């Protein structure tokens, strides 16, 4: 088996069955003691938490699935009726993170959508019924970040005020999108200091709410 397996095997015979904050518990015990892996994790989490709860999004793009840890905990936050969509392109890990929200009982919170983002973005509207997007949380490929706010934007899919929130901008580190963002008045950007999920590495979140055209 795979490292994604095992993680949702340890979650599956070691977190409660609809309990979300157990799942999220089981990941990063296993993922501290036994194997890294490129879950958001707990640091960095908080910082998603406080955001989540600053906004209460009605409906949440998120792109890159992984395992599911992210989507697991922001789903956990959404109010009844709002939603989140995220987009994995790797189906073996669209698998895992499907199994990962049956297990917490989140999946009726949350929808996947297989492919790539350049693909699927310009789909939202008519094959997903998006209006607009409340929020997005980025955390594909980095060389991905700037060209998909772009798109995002292209597409119809941004309102004034929608939250954008990107991972590991500065490990792998995002360059081109940190500055492309910090530079333009259409966003309004704050760097959130943090670590590297389960390692003692600075990394950070940044946050970049769009201000319209
Ligand atoms: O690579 C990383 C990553 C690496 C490290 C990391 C740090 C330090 C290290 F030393 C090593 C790795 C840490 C992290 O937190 C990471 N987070 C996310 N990703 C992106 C994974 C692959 C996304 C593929 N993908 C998924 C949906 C989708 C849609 N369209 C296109 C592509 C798409
Ligand atoms: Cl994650
Ligand atoms: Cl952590
Ligand atoms: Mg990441």
């Amino acid at each position: 088996d795979t490292k994604e397996q095992r993680i949702l095997r340890y979650v599956q015979q070691n977190a409660k069955p609809g309990d979300p904050q157990s799942v999220l518990e089981a990941i990063d015990t296993y993922c501290t003691q036994k194997e890294w892996a490129m879950n958001v994790g707990d640091a960095k989490g908080q910082i998603m938490d406080a955001v989540i709860r600053e906004y209460s999004p009605s409906l949440v793009l998120e792109l890159g699935a992984y395992c599911g840890y992210s989507a697991v905990r922001m789903a956990r936050l959404l109010q009844p009726g709002a939603r989140l969509l995220t987009m994995e392109i790797n189906p073996d890990c669209a698998a895992i993170t499907q199994q990962m929200l049956n297990f917490a009982g989140l999946q009726d919170k949350v929808t996947i959508l297989n492919g790539a983002s350049q693909d699927l973005i310009p789909q939202l509207k008519k094959k997903y019924d998006v209006d607009t997007l409340d929020m997005v949380f980025l955390d594909h490929w980095k060389d991905r970040y700037l060209p998909d706010t772009l798109l995002l934007e292209k597409c119809g899919l941004l309102r004034k005020g929608t939250v954008l929130l990107a991972d590991n901008v500065i490990v792998p580190g995002t360059p081109d999108f940190l500055a492309y963002v910090r530079g333009s008045s259409s966003f309004e950007c704050t760097h959130y200091s943090s670590y590297l999920e389960y390692m003692k590495v600075v990394d950070g979140l940044e946050k970049a709410i769009y201000q319209g055209p």
